[PDB]
């Protein structure tokens, strides 16, 4: 698998990166120019001595350092895959968690945040106030005035957001969101890291559940990141243990 | 900016990758950890001698490669970003591009992939032949039965391609396509690398073409881009030259 040579140095395919031999033969053609390419580049950066700079140098130390981590972390993600999954821990990820990471669903929705919990009853009170008919107008009215979400105070656009995945918006939010019915809005404030939010619908396509069947490659992949995370944050911890730390602010 | 020592040793701003002082009181905390993580990490990685190991060491030469080659073309786009370009040369591009690249348009389209010239001609007559009401089903019909597009005929989905943009398709495809009134198919073939479509507009929505004024900061970024790789192209031609390339296949 010497590929080409580049003045007698090899080609071969450990020059490239994350299959060669999968490729269609014109695909390989371009690859195999690219890595000669990037030979002729390293080769012209040496004769310069690109790589004896400070700049370089430098940069170099940070890159090293990253990779040195990463190889680090890669060696425990491999302890990680050794262990089956249980097809139990499967089902219980899938049921738990089918409604927030499994339906596929689109709305479209508007909301305001503010600050309080009283606050936001007290928008959601007014806005009881007014006749089926006024709900909306009143919602975007409010919206406009007490949002204190900037884009939307910025926009004055009635705290329109736009249409969302169910998956793609903070799960408590999508949870309340979708529950609603079209036109209605949360009689009950949400809370959430930013503040509490009112949220009314405008519209909402129909759900399509994922099966457990195809949710199962996702789902193994998203316990494997829990299990390496978990043993990551669990070995960096015994690190930080042995070394004095001081932050200055 | 000594913002926090591990064992003694900084860390600094320097240890973060593309604004630290822009970023949120709190959002500099978390990276602060981030990075009195990364160097616990390192540290250990440093006394296992992860890094004298050899899977360790051939990685990192190809790293150090990579990474001496994009500090090199970084060089080229230094140059190239000291260069204004004309007011000139970027109206032009807007011009000649406008309705390639600078028009928010989507559709939604089939088509039929064939090899020659004459199969693409002998489907548009097929369809010709059909009264008004029968063209689309024949289209759809014939795509199942003929064309080579491996999804197409796989699907047997009538050669539906789905939503696309304007800007996202090939070019040459998408001036087709777009060309089309809904309902109608392109009564010439349209060749590409792949071969000859026939292509059925089925519908599209109302374009927006981008102002000059809109288009010009990505028009400034593509016009140094060519700079670019032709700067880069050239030099890297020159070094092919004085250099001895053989490729084994």
């Amino acid at each position: 698998g010497v590929l080409a040579t580049v003045d007698g140095r090899p080609i071969t395919k450990s020059d490239f990166d994350m299959d060669f031999d999968k490729l269609k033969e014109k695909e390989k053609e371009t690859l195999i120019d690219q890595a000669i390419r990037t030979a002729l580049v390293e080769n012209e950066a040496k004769t310069e001595k690109l790589d004896s700079t400070p700049e370089f140098k430098a940069m170099m130390e940070a890159v090293k350092k990253q990779a040195l981590v990463e190889f680090w972390a890669k060696k425990q993600a491999e302890e990680v895959k050794k262990v089956q999954i249980p097809e139990k821990e499967m089902q219980d990820f899938y049921n738990a968690n089918k409604d927030q990471l499994f339906v596929k669903q689109e709305a479209h929705a508007r909301h305001i945040l503010v600050k309080t919990e009283d606050e936001a009853k007290r928008i959601i009170s007014e806005i009881d106030k007014q006749p089926k008919a006024k709900k909306e107008a009143k919602f975007i009215e409010l919206a406009n005035r007490d949002t204190i979400d900037p884009n939307s105070k910025n926009a004055q656009n009635g705290g329109d957001l736009g249409k969302f995945q169910k998956n793609q918006m903070a799960p408590d939010f999508s949870k309340a969101a979708f529950a609603l019915t079209p036109g209605d809005y949360t009689k009950t404030p949400v809370k959430t890291e930013f503040g509490y939010h009112i949220i009314y619908l405008i519209s909402k396509d129909s759900p399509v559940t994922y099966t457990y069947e195809q949710a199962k490659p996702t789902i193994k992949g998203m316990l494997q990141e829990k299990l390496f995370q978990e043993r990551m944050n669990q070995r960096i911890e015994e690190l930080r243990k042995h070394a004095k730390i001081v932050i200055n602010k």
